[PDB]
């Protein structure tokens, strides 16, 4: 053992436990708890009546759940069966309609805000010549205000970002009250009867004027043909020649068709108000603007509100060529002579970001939805306009509906989106269990609030029916398992794939990362932590003192657990051998060693909340801010600290002084998964990591366990089969079942996560546990400032949700809640898990759960059926956090035997969750129950051999422009999204169409179509196609998304001039990125606690630290890891430079997988793909730097440390390691056997300590060697050829 294993043992010895400040400060832990659990065998014949208990209760409940009483046959059944979700469906839709000041049926309030309109192009410039002249007639408000408006732009009284300060007449419609009380008029709900047909005749109807691209329509982003040309020469030079390829054809003709036009006209309006809300600069007046080179112009106003924007639009009759479509959907407007112009329109500041990424949002989902159903994504919108079969038609109806659900952007229609997933799998269950969609029923929305939910809600409700009306059908033979009778959830066409359907059930995710608050209507989050404080027990005697007969909320059993640890024990004894507990000591040792204050000085957030926030009153001008873990555990640090766990005991000292939780909230208002965030303070973060460091390390070692190897959880599914076939030894049945947790942050108690934990460690670890978990027994949480400002303003009658009502109560002292107090600013509560704070204890709790439900159900097929088939049937488990899945094999030679293996089956399906209350595991609706060869987890699905996953969740995503910085900075992460969406299992041309669409998004960014000397731009960024100065790199499409930024930058400078400019640096200025690029675009002080200081020992950043300074110097190094001007300055960059091949190598260490993917996607001219015939299994396959040969027997770092250090970490020859340390000298020309002499060589020590890069490992799922993954995987309509 090493100074440190000695040192961190000696002081967690000295740590020690004080008995009385626990029980005093923490109510429920003492220590004759720990002492009777220790102690006291668990009861066995209690275990023995709760099982018994269960399987009374499963048994009755799957006898009455399939209405087996009178042992009808399956058509009486399925009658009763559509009878009950009948009545369900009419009860929850007569609770729509009792509710009060329902919407009328007939007032029709338009989905879509804009106008339909298309227009020609008109004179070029932002100026408002064109509106001289105009004689505009007409009697209506809006007539009157642009009469006005044209008149004095004849008077020319506009000034100047032109303001035209109208005078007389610009009231009556604008009173600075009037139109924000007006949109404020739109709160009534919609009824479930109100007339939605124009929505179903818009969406599925004979619309083929959508994609004829002709008629010259305006279209002001199509002005970077040239810079897509040089960027297609890259990779296709002889190609280029001719002109551009299919993919940029498409694209081009994409741009060109009615919704093109109409999408690059709305995503202008985007962009030109986001830069218009910027300015506040009207004293009290109106700004009026006019689109680039268009006859559109904009009405702007924005309120003393602050949060809400008013527009009116206005084309010119002479300009307006005709309409989109007629349809309701889309806002009316008012004819007025000259000119056509809409009524005012409020827009909310957070949907400005989806109005200006319209346009290639929407070429994305067209181009995916096309893929899905077959229709080659580089050619479809010509398909889509010759629509002759239903699987253009499903995919037009597709785009449209995403058209609806972007444009609208309310939550509350994704979360009607995402229920069909689960109303859909219901479809797959097998007998005797008989498919259940109504029990979602539940989950509908409280309030409708636009006609778009209503049409979804009707659709649902119509699939629901349908669905319990019959199951899907199955159909097996040879072993070619198939479904039949799939429909699609909202259009309800036929369908025969999966991976459409799974689409279709994951389109309501569409991230856009959106890192920000959000202050209206977040009550929900605080509504999320209460509803089950007021459960809590009043007293503690079932919080693990006794056993409950029928447990409560919160309450869970002592014995049950007791008994479940001792069998995960016995599980390890016989898998690791008798030893297993000095074999979890060494390796939580091991763990805490590595755990560093380091690895914590990330930046991500903490909480400031102390005492002095307590009080609202004291704090109501000062600004609560949040600190980054950076400066916090850089002071820790500096007192001298190396490993996390040394500044363990005093930090909780200072939380045992406190007595409770600090923590803050956070939303995101991403329209997603993760928005939920639980910032919490330094203390709070060391003491947690501990504990879940110790949690981790204890889990590993079960292999069923997702988290703690995720590996396991891709192998067990596949193996599955394999392992069944080997056991059976014949043809096998597969049973299965996906299940989710209810109310799980919030629902457990932390005594049972200290007991378990103290069970699986010695004694000398149990002082850290015992004491880490009772600081949760109490927290505070902190609220948004802003929104207790408008509370203590806002009187009574705020809103009808009970829960405000009685957050204001308490607030004000005119109500008691134990999760309130009058003045103060914080929720206290006394359950939760804050959402994954504790996640790694959590799962290992699932783990042994899951562990002993896995031993009852062999014990419950030995007894209902046969007594031997343990020895001839296979059962396997997986857990995370929440999700579980269990997958049962048995033999299938028997029908009888089938037939009571299926029963069997589902009674354990059924034991599973009955069972897991006594845990305080509360089975969710979600689950689902008994499918035959059909497993679901963290959304990934396994129909029998076809594994499939909802790859549309990250093609929204692939569209966005986050984290700023530098323009390469933005370029290398848009290559990062690629790869992301390309390994979810889209095809390469649909991530080369995602990438056209970055393209347009990312030259638009730069003010392509906003600004006219964007075209002067364009005249010098092609000179010099540097993404330095925002040039845009097109991969090779035939494998974009796969050689990534890298293979764009080493082709680029293969061949291109960019090379001149490298050459000039090896011979507004910055360093070099991440990727390599010596790019040059266009807090310190606080850690006062360098670089000579690291050339002076390299080692520190060859080795995890030991010290102080050295941990501040890797914090140090962690921290620092105009365009026409820029143009003139780039003159006297005339040096004459030439090739170089050990400047690439400097900057390219990988330059073998570069060459050897260059080898086969170089210059591959047209597309000729020949298509597939059915299916195909889905094997996984390893692509990408594989090999080991040129990658060395080991990682470049570890030789060169070896050599420098002496660390023997190699484990290889003597002899074998000075050939590699030579091979690696004639490979790297300036390396030497000294730091100092390579240093002095090479053209600072960290540049040259990180170049050895070692890129990561990639897998693909191919549907039967690179040259085979590229082949197999371009496009999944055919295979390529000649390949």
């Amino acid at each position: 053992l090493g100074k440190t294993e000695r040192e961190l043992l000696a002081m967690v010895s000295s740590i020690q436990i004080n008995w009385s400040v626990t029980e005093s400060v923490f109510p429920p832990f003492s220590r004759e708890m720990f002492d009777r659990f220790r102690s006291s065998p668990p009861d066995s014949e209690y275990i023995t009546r709760i099982v018994s208990r269960c399987l009374i209760n499963s048994q009755e409940k799957l006898i009455n759940s399939s209405f087996f009483a009178e042992g009808n046959d399956k058509a009486l059944r399925f009658s009763k069966n559509a009878e009950e979700c009948s009545l369900a469906v009419e009860r929850a839709l007569n609770q729509y309609r009792a509710e009060d000041n329902l919407r009328d049926l007939n007032d029709h309030k338009s989905t879509i805000q804009l106008p339909p309109w298309l227009s020609y192009h008109d004179v070029d410039g932002k100026d408002l010549c064109p509106l001289q002249g105009l004689d505009v007639r007409g009697d209506h408000p809006m007539c009157n205000l642009w009469r006005e408006v044209v008149t004095s732009a004849n008077l020319e009284e506009i000034e100047r970002v032109y303001i035209a300060a109208l005078g007389v007449n610009g009231k009556k419609h604008k009173a600075d009250t009037l139109v924000q009380q007006m949109r404020d008029r739109s709160k009534q709900p919609f009824s479930p009867d109100h007339d939605v047909d124009h929505i179903s005749e818009f969406l599925s109807a004979c619309s083929s004027d959508l994609w004829a691209t002709d008629e010259d329509l305006y279209s002001p982003l199509s002005c970077d043909k040239e810079l897509r040309l040089a960027a297609q020469r890259i990779h296709q030079p002889s190609l280029s020649e001719r002109g551009f390829n299919e993919i940029i054809t498409e694209h081009y003709k994409f741009m060109g068709s009615r919704i093109g036009s109409w999408c690059q006209m709305v995503s202008l309006i985007g962009a030109e108000l986001s830069a218009s809300v910027k300015q506040h600069v009207k004293p009290n007046y109106f700004v009026i603007k006019r689109l680039l080179g268009s006859g559109i112009f904009l009405l702007i106003k924005p309120t003393s509100s602050k949060s809400h924007i008013f527009v009116s639009f206005a084309i010119k009759r002479s300009c307006w060529a005709f309409d989109l479509s007629t349809s309701r959907v889309f806002k009316p407007y008012i004819d007025a002579g000259d000119l056509l112009v809409t009524d005012f329109v409020s827009y909310k500041l957070s949907k400005l970001t989806n109005l200006c990424k319209c346009v290639s949002l929407m070429e994305s989902s067209f181009s995916f939805w096309a893929e899905a159903f077959g229709i080659p994504s580089w050619n479809f919108v010509g398909d889509l306009f010759r629509s002759s079969d239903s699987a253009a038609m499903d995919a037009s109806y597709m785009g449209k509906l995403s058209l609806l659900t972007l444009l609208e952007d309310k939550a509350a229609t994704e979360e009607l989106q995402t229920i069909a997933r689960y109303i859909i799998m219901e479809g797959f269950v097998s007998p005797p269990e008989i498919p259940k969609p109504h029990k979602m029923t539940s989950k509908f929305p409280k309030v409708l609030r636009s006609e778009l939910q209503v049409y979804l809600l009707n659709c649902l409700c119509r699939t629901i029916q349908r669905i319990a009306g019959e199951p899907f059908i199955l159909k097996k033979k040879d072993g070619s398992i198939s479904w039949g009778g799939m429909f699609n959830p909202f259009s309800g066409r036929p369908l025969l794939d999966m991976q459409p359907l799974i689409s279709c059930c994951y389109n309501g995710y569409f991230k856009n990362k959106e890192e920000e608050t959000e202050p209206s209507s977040l009550s929900g989050m605080y509504k999320k932590i209460i509803e089950l404080e007021h459960l809590r027990p009043q007293s503690d005697a079932f919080l693990g003192y006794k056993d409950p007969e029928l447990p409560r909320m919160h309450e869970f059993s002592v014995s049950y657990l007791k008994e479940a640890c001792n069998h995960a024990k016995l599980v390890l004894r016989s898998l690791y051998g008798q030893n297993f507990m000095e074999q979890i000591d060494n390796q939580i040792i091991r763990e805490l060693s590595g755990l560093t204050l380091e690895r914590l000085a990330t930046l991500k957030a903490t909480s400031n909340f102390n005492e002095n926030w307590y009080v609202y009153k004291d704090v109501a001008d000062k600004n609560y801010t949040r600190d980054k873990l950076l400066v916090k555990m850089s002071k820790y640090a500096s007192e001298g600290k190396s490993l996390a766990i040394q500044k363990f005991e005093d930090c909780m000292r200072q939380i045992e002084s406190q007595g409770c939780m600090h923590i803050c909230l956070f939303k995101k208002q991403q329209h997603g998964g993760l928005r939920e965030i639980y910032v919490m303070g330094a203390e709070e973060r060391i003491v947690q990591s501990v504990v879940e460091t110790i949690a981790r390390s204890i889990g590993k070692f079960f292999a069923s366990d997702t988290l703690c190897n995720p590996p396991n959880k891709v192998k067990i599914p596949e193996t599955h089969g394999i392992r069944a076939r080997k056991q059976c030894k014949g043809p096998v049945w597969t049973c299965a079942t996906s299940d989710d947790a209810r109310k799980w942050n919030q629902g457990h108690f932390v005594t049972k996560f200290a007991l378990m934990l103290c069970e699986f460690t010695s004694p000398k670890w149990w002082p850290l546990i015992i004491r880490g978990c009772s600081m949760f027994t109490r927290k505070r949480m902190m609220m948004n400032l802003n929104y207790l400002k408008i509370l203590d303003g806002h009187r009574e009658l705020d809103i009808r949700d009970d829960f405000v009502m009685d957050l204001f109560k308490a607030y004000h002292g005119e109500a008691e809640v134990p999760w309130a107090f009058k003045g103060k600013t914080y929720l206290e509560t006394t359950t939760g898990m804050m959402q994954g704070i504790l996640h790694y204890t959590s799962s290992l709790l699932h783990t042994i759960h899951q562990e002993y439900i896995r031993s009852l159900s062999f014990k419950i097929f030995n007894l209902k059926v046969a007594p031997e088939m343990s020895k001839s049937l296979v059962c396997d488990m997986m857990q995370g956090s929440d999700d579980s899945s269990m997958l049962i094999s048995f033999p299938a030679d028997d029908e009888k035997v089938l037939t009571r293996c299926k029963v069997a089956a589902a009674i354990c399906f059924r034991m599973k969750k009955e069972l897991g209350v006594y845990l305080a595991i509360y089975p969710s609706e979600k689950s689902t129950a008994n499918t035959d060869f059909v497993m679901e987890y963290n959304s990934e699905f396994y129909f029998h051999t076809q594994h499939v996953r909802p790859t549309i969740r990250w093609i929204a995503a692939c569209c966005s422009l986050p984290e700023v910085e530098t323009l390469v900075a933005r370029q290398e992460e848009a290559s990062n999204l690629m790869t992301s969406v390309t390994e979810g299992g889209g095809s390469f041309s649909l991530a080369a169409m995602i990438q056209q669409a970055q393209c347009t998004l990312h030259y638009m960014l730069m003010g392509m179509g906003v600004s006219e000397l964007f075209l002067e731009y364009k005249k010098a960024v092609l000179k010099w196609n540097d993404p330095g100065l925002g040039f845009f790199l097109l991969d090779n499409p035939y494998a974009c998304g796969l050689g990534g930024f890298r293979f764009n930058l080493f082709k680029a400078i293969t061949r291109t001039d960019l090379q001149k400019l490298y050459a000039f640096f090896m011979k507004e200025t910055c360093s070099v990125s991440p990727g390599g690029a010596l790019i040059l675009s266009s807090l310190r002080d606080r850690l006062n606690i360098w670089i000579e200081l690291i050339n002076e020992n390299p080692e520190v950043l060859y080795r995890a630290p030991r010290t102080g300074p050295e941990i501040l110097l890797r914090i140090a190094e962690k921290v620092h890891s105009s365009l026409l001007q820029k143009m003139a300055a780039y003159s006297g960059f005339h040096g004459f430079n030439d090739m170089e091949p050990e400047d690439i190598l400097f900057l390219f260490p990988n330059i073998e997988e570069l060459e050897s993917l260059d080898s086969i996607v170089y210059n591959k001219g047209e597309i000729d793909i020949i298509p597939r015939v059915n299916i195909r299994d889905a094997t996984q396959t390893r692509v990408t730097i594989f090999n080991e040969q040129k990658t060395l027997r080991t990682s470049p770092e570890k030789l060169v440390s070896d050599k420098w250090f002496g660390t023997q970490k190699s484990r290889i020859g003597k002899t074998t390691f000075l050939a590699e340390w030579e091979k690696l000298k004639k490979i790297v020309k300036w390396l030497e056997d000294t730091p100092e002499a390579t240093l002095a060589h090479t053209p600072v020590r960290n540049f040259f300590a990180r170049m050895e890069s070692k890129p990561r490992t990639v897998r693909i799922t191919g549907a039967p060697k690179i040259a085979m993954v590229i082949r197999d995987n371009f496009s999944r309509m055919g295979h390529l050829r000649g390949v």
